[PDB]
């Protein structure tokens, strides 16, 4: 038996890479593996096509032990296939379907978007955007969701054109805020599912002569060191990446190694960090 | 040599009405059931006071004989897990905590979302009214089984009474003397939430003895799936939350506790599931 676990990522490793919750991730995945003398494997596949041919030799080369899918999409092949081929693996993300047949560790995204869109609107604002990743992630559903339901639960609308899907980097945040600042009704809060988005929109918004947070709120997701050092610095939910990595990897290796196994679900604590973007609206 | 290995099982009271309440065997099923994979045997607390429990857990730690304890029910101020955390000794919790859910390994169920899909299945039935009858205020599964419901309708924009709302302790008795109440006034639900199968019991025999024809007249769902929920009348329409996993799962992450010195607190949860008998 070769003990070896599989990284899979949403994307080339190198896209993954540029954004922090990668490295951290991986972090906490390595800092379990070397409790149980497991090491660890990833595919190099840029491509949706080339991805999956890469879980595929995977398993095909009996050398990887267990595999752990570092996100969550819905219709994904890679969990078809490994679901089919009885292959042992865990997720790091909501399943789209079969909770109960899926081993997964996730933060309570419904409620921590609910409890960020409460901080909001205790703060008065009326007007209040989303900016996510793709529509076909579970994260960015769940945080949709919360966020959402925080506004109808307080009577307050949310139209389409304050729902915006793009990739997670900074340019998205650029293109959200021209979109967001270039409306008739803009709106005055923020919520950006990732920071890498809650950075660029901070300097779209300075770009055009706006300042967080006397003329926009920002809230964004994640924690990563560039937030701490932003000016201002992003209010951010620390959603524990390490610990989101460590359990998964402590998951699967459960899974793999007793081999007769219970589907759970893991949930690791998140704390809303108000930094300095947001300020009062009353 | 030199081994021990046994858990601590803090009880509820002898005396009270949770102690006869299904949930208690079959969330240690789940306990003993793991417990055996590893070898460990089960110590249990005898207190019917609260002094006389927190005692009991007192001399569990400071006998040094058990290795780790599960706490079976959840108190707010609670002054046992005060003691626990302060002695540094690994237990874990069935249910939510009120406070310190970051610092406490607990299992339990998306209650919130059950309460949500309960009720977005009863207005697809498109029931105008629904009400809900809890066990006592302060316990959580009960608020967040309120909240779930209350939440749906607020979305639905059905509108909740508080006379829809009701409040007591998880007895059959309990499940009687709210039927006779809430027929009481003129509108009648129609529907209605029950968080216990017990409750939910003398909910479908206060409306035998009143000449209520259920489902085509009210439409009734409950929590739990005691499988007292199989033999009552028609069959329920109930959310089965796997409780025997729940005390599995407990175990698990305390031996783990236990053995390996895990600092980290996360919530495991349990998958439910909605029946629907009625
Ligand atoms: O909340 C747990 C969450 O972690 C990961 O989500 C990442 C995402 O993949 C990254 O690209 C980046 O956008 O930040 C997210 C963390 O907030 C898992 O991929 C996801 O499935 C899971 O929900
Ligand atoms: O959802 C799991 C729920 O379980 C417990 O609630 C019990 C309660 O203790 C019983 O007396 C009766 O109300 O049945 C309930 C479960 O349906 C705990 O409160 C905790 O495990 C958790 O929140």
């Amino acid at each position: 038996t070769t003990k070896t676990l599989g990284l899979v990522m949403p994307s080339s490793a190198s896209k993954a890479f540029q954004n922090p919750f990668f490295p951290e991730v991986i972090r906490g995945i390595s800092s379990f593996a070397h409790v149980e003398g497991y090491a660890l494997y990833m595919s190099t596949g840029e491509t949706e096509e080339e991805i999956f041919n890469g879980v595929v030799k995977m398993v095909q080369g009996r050398q990887i032990g267990g595999i752990i899918l570092l996100y969550s999409r819905e219709n994904d092949r890679i969990i078809q296939y490994l679901h089919e081929q009885n292959f042992p693996f865990v997720l790091i993300g909501k399943p789209y379907d079969r909770k109960d047949e899926i081993t997964y560790v996730d933060n309570d995204n419904y409620t921590a978007a609910r409890e960020v869109a409460e901080y909001l609107i205790s703060l008065g604002h009326k007007q209040i955007a989303f900016i996510g990743g793709g529509s076909d992630l579970l994260v960015t559903r769940d945080r949709l969701a919360g966020m959402s339901d925080a506004l109808k639960l307080a009577d307050i609308v949310l139209p389409k054109e304050y729902i915006l899907h793009f990739d997670f980097s900074r340019e998205s945040g650029q293109q959200a805020v021209e979109e967001l600042m270039g409306l008739q009704q803009p709106p005055t809060a923020i919520m950006a599912t990732d920071d890498l988005i809650g950075l660029g929109v901070l300097s779209a918004l300075s770009k055009k002569g706006f300042v967080v947070p006397k003329d926009v709120s920002i809230v964004s997701f994640n924690n990563a060191l560039l937030s701490e050092i932003a000016s201002p610095p992003l209010s951010t939910v620390d959603v524990n990446i390490y610990q989101l990595g460590y359990e998964a990897a402590k998951a699967l290796v459960d899974k793999v190694e007793n081999a007769e196994s219970t589907a759970k679900c893991i949930i690791i604590p998140h704390k809303l960090l108000k930094r300095q973007t947001c300020e009062g609206h009353h």
